[PDB]
């Protein structure tokens, strides 16, 4: 393997205007046995991103200890400022709301009459029972839970939502979705599939359908801080924390236009675990969907009251990037690496509360430092 | 030093549910020296994240190797047959529509009417003159461009605009709205600055005011499919990823509540080239806003014409994660290395272009591999 | 002439008696001398006292607008109404009338529907039918609201929310919950069938009983408000455009090449390029969440107005995605439809009450409750909506490709 | 008479004139055209109808006599059958920017006008509200395509000069004494291009005009680059009664805020409620509520409800409350002990107008004579429209006030 790679590089180095570009680009000593035939093509090489750790995390009783990979700045230690205020505090406990990965495919039908017709049957408990029965039948994790139709004129998008065991899900809810809908062709011939994603998932998009409906993972996490951890730790006060969060995360987000953006910096916090971790970075697009809620708390109104809202973490804890080694041993720091055995899916579960309650540390570290 | 690292790994061991969890996370032979106080904090090491090549991308005249880290298997071999498509039908062009790093603070007056006051103040030739004179002290590469304010209540919104060289500017453009700021509060001494980024730059989060505005650089691309090159190298037809596209990628967003998000995946492609080079890629956010379009095109309407329009590519060739050398060394693959002395500002420029034409070679791949069943 | 007040009658008289204003009718004879009074009593405020001279009063029956519909009324305001049709939908033809100020809008509807009727006709299909109320409420903490939610999914606690909600009314019938958490607060959007009535008042009380049941088993929830905005009424928003609110329907009909030539004065190569790139490429660009049609507004609103409908519910009752393709074996006639989602409508309550605008709902044939049927007049006026705007669309689109 | 002999063609009867049209010898549409008398023609125009419906009668509670349909006729509507009348209440009075206003509402929907009146009065005795009109702008957004996305980029590149936009600006400024092209704002998708045109236009609402200025602008351009196609003089990226981002963050028409602070024992005596309940309602419906339902401007609890009263009652055109509604509502504790109400309202995109369209009948003049905002503003063009618009967002806000206060209690 190794030798193929390096032979590659010899071969796009007569293409480069600066071919010595590759010298400082890594190479020696990776094992790309676990990369080739499933992880990138044409291969050149690794790129090395720092990764540092945030922690305790004091979550549900447990302390984690975050890696986070990133090449910016101040993040991983505000983040661990973020951890230490909520450690001081007792703590943070979180809920997993609802877990379940969507394709949303588009076909098309002679007449909106018809494509009516399709969805009124889709929607009776018989029709969802055979669409069910045909898209588990394709692998053990596959467990479709519910669907979400909708028209425009002859077009029907439909949402299929399932379980996946550990899994992120992409590839075995794509599978699933191919099967159904060879099924749904049975029953009606006349019914064109247009494209087994009609962007109705929505995958790498951001879309008011995952905010409102929700994908993968809905997490909700919360923490209440002492004003003496507010003031000594984060250096600024409740009152203070409460006006910026309002004026910045809700009404700037307001004024912005934004669907689902109704945090501080969420995206930051969900990129660097996510490429720790071995998670698809490109669904930082929407799995950094989060509203950051601050009230005042206690016996004088002087705590801080804080909970973060995410409702679609597009997370896995088997298959893709998470099948490489230096991404396994960040995936075991946090003890979630690899399939529950005992609990499908738990592992999974476990790393979206962790995503939640770091994304919230981050929060209250950034807040603080726009408030101070 | 390296021992650093090393000590903090084992610190870390003893911590852990599997003290043998960072055996296999690499730490040894990397150069922490350019990292340390500046890129990353308590490091334990470094995770390898594959990097591939696509191309050659022919773009504007020129063809360029587009290096891709990722996990994601396909991509990159996606991409590269979407890149011999282009290639094979003359090429891509692509034009930088505009240039401006945002950074969006808040700020409140004991009254509406006092805000209105102060938008009207900087909506003067003359108040637009002295908040320019100090945001650009700041920084000689910081030139602000303009502003737009919004007002809710006696809160007041206002949105700075500035070119930042071939830097993404965020630290610039952020240095320079401190002191703009501090000298707006010389003339409305009853002006509370609640926070230097009020979410209305917008950054790191969905908003339409960057894809209605712009933020970083905007940029277009086009090329045009032989229908033979359609057919033989895509394995479909022109009709056929026409149908796709407006069904997916306009009517299929559009039922989605999508603002922004008129594309296949563009953000696989932006957060790929953004790892290998250095770029901030929780930046996928909003860099990767587009729309695709595809028509029909030629003599017979049976060639392929497809265009992307990205208007919030937040990109940059110096500073931060390009300081290290693998990210600068994917950098120099596309020679864009740093800063561009004779040209401020062409470097992130043209990275802009590449990323928005191997976007079109990404989005002709999937939407052909959708449309061929 | 005016005799002292522990003696008070003539008009100068009440006048200087009451010198409330809107407490006018419970001490006047009739509803009009009440209005006189309340319009002379105006005057003495206006820097012009005249301003009033023709703003219309006499002659109208307010005893069906007093307490009911609207208050402190000085008048009513004349709206012209128009009619285009025949509409040829699902079979059946209906002359529909369109209350408005604006020139040309009956005038181009009415090309819109000759255009259909040419073609064969349209079909419609009411694909969902329930109006929503989302309250907002509150628990201590995040994990307790989390167990709400929970409890709610359940078989068994949907069933009793479902018994509270339906016992207050014959034609109130839960039909699903979603629910939706920011933190401690709870989101909970109660969506249910209401017969003919639009039936906003019929689910705010059905929700009113089904939140004090809730609070029988979660007693330290605090209920914040009985619209949290999460129904969404009134206001634009996504959720009512992905999941519906009140009736979702689809409409569709073919227009013959000839017709498309020689009625709308274009062609259908020339209709697809416009509605693509203004329909969905520029509502793109906008930023539009439902904005993907030419004027549905404008129709939903001048049918509303004349109808009796609210007309404030024509910001989420606008809703629509235009669609157009080239159709037949040519592939040279135009294919159209229009989807729009949230039609929020009745025919019985409210403004339907009134004389007048019954009148507009019979010449529809809608008027009031379908005995045999609960909800079949409802359904059947927003078809007709979504009917009205298509034939809207069409010529407003033959319109702006023709330079007309 | 037989249809020949009523080659005669007020000297045939009703019946008469009917028969010719049931023989397609006249088109309906065409009635007025024919007949000398505008209600003969509506009049007939309602026999014809009667004759076609499933319940001939039907029509008997539509009124249609004494209406001066001169104005309407070839202005504000077509196939004229009569007119819906529409209660008129009022509202106030509103104490705003040191003045007092009656504002009329044509509404169907109880407890509105009551409501909003409440409202009025709790700003009153707080000392009354002060508002600012912050921009003022009618919009008109053509889409336009190039050959290539190359060109359209050009086109955009030429428009941002300084000349470029000169000569533009001085094309679409010669339609019209009140038209003055303040900016462009260019959108590029390839090889289309959305031009948003932005000019003032004295008291008008506008669109007329903004319409016809880009007309004659595109007609300009055109000159410049032959290769352009004018696909449509609306792209909808203006944008006109839909709902759009752009319109929210950008504004269109009259962009206003309005605020005051209302008294502790004024919440609690006219309201019911306390300024503390007041600010958790607000905070939890009109901005996390909003949020969740994923809306993009309705962070507010009814504008629309007041802007479409305030609308029908003006002669303004009602579908452009989808736009005109637009709000943000803002509560927050204020005072010594954080007891009293400050409250505002901002609205971005006010399309209103007193010149033109539905202002023209006559009791749509008398609700905006009680305002005293009736027509042209001789004296300084655009203020009677400016004055609507401040009226507006200033009912909007008592109306918001009144509605919060009643989810409040309960
Ligand atoms: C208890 C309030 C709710 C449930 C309601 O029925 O109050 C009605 C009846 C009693 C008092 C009222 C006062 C002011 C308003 C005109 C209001 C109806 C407003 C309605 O037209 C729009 C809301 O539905 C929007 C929202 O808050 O989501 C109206
Ligand atoms: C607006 C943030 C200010 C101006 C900034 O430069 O702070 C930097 C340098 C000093 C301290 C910091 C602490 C925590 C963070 C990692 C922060 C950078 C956050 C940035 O990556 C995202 C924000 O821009 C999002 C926002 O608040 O709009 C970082
Ligand atoms: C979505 C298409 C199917 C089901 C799929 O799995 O194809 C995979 C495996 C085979 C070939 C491929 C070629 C190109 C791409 C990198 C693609 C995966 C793209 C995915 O990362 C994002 C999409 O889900 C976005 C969308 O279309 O909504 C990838
Ligand atoms: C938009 C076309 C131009 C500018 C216009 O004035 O045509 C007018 C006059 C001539 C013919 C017409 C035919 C049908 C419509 C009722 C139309 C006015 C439509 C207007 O009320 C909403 C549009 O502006 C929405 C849009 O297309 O963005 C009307
Ligand atoms: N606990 C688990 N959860 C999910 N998948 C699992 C688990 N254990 C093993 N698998 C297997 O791993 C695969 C899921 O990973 P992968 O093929 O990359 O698809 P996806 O894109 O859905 O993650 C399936 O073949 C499945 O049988
Ligand atoms: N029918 C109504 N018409 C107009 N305004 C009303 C009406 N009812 C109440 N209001 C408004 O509400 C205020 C007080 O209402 P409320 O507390 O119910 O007492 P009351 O029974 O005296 O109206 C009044 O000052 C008025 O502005």
């Amino acid at each position: 393997h190794e030798r193929g790679v390096s032979i590659r590089r010899q071969l796009l180095s007569k293409k480069l205007s600066e071919p010595s570009s590759l010298q400082y680009l890594p190479y020696r000593d990776y094992n790309y046995s676990l990369v080739m035939g499933a992880c990138c093509e044409n291969v050149i090489g690794y790129m090395p991103i720092p990764v540092g750790v945030a922690g305790p995390l004091c979550l549900d009783e447990k302390e984690f200890q975050v890696p986070m990979a990133t090449t910016e700045g101040c993040l991983v230690a505000s983040t661990n400022r973020g951890c230490r205020a909520i450690g001081l505090g007792g703590g943070a406990s979180s809920r997993v709301l609802a877990d379940g990965m969507t394709r949303g495919p588009v076909v098309r039908l002679p007449r909106a009459c018809d494509s009516a017709e399709v969805k009124a049957w889709l929607e009776t408990s018989e029709g969802f029972a055979v669409i069910k029965e045909a898209f588990d039948s394709t692998s053990r994790f596959a467990r479709l839970q519910k669907l979400h139709t909708s028209i425009a004129g002859r077009n029907l998008y439909i949402r299929f939502q399932s379980r996946s065991g550990d899994a992120m899900g992409m590839n075995m809810i794509s599978k699933g979705t191919e099967k159904a809908l060879s099924k749904l062709h049975e029953y009606f011939p006349e019914m064109q599939i247009l494209a087994v994603s009609g962007n109705y998932c929505t995958d790498k998009k951001p879309a008011a359908i995952n905010w409102i409906e929700g994908r993968g993972k809905s997490v909700v996490c919360e923490a209440v801080i002492p004003a003496k951890v507010v003031r000594e730790v984060l250096k600024t006060t409740t009152e203070a924390m409460i006006e910026v969060n309002i004026n910045k995360n809700l009404v700037g987000s307001a004024m912005a236009g934004s669907i689902g953006g109704y945090n501080a910096h969420a995206a930051n916090i969900v990129t660097a675990i996510y490429i720790a971790c071995g998670q698809d970075a490109a669904q930082n697009v929407g799995s950094s969907n989060c509203i950051t809620l601050m009230e005042a708390s206690g016996p004088t109104n002087e705590d801080l009251y804080i909970s973060c809202t995410m409702p679609s973490i597009e997370i896995g804890t088997v298959g893709g990037g998470t099948n490489l080694l230096p991404q396994q041993a960040c995936l075991q720091m946090l003890g979630v690496q690899g399939a529950c055995k005992d609990n499908p899916g738990e592992n999974a579960r476990q790393l979206a509360r962790i995503v939640c309650g770091t994304v919230m540390a981050g929060e209250l570290s950034l807040m603080a430092a726009l408030a101070a």
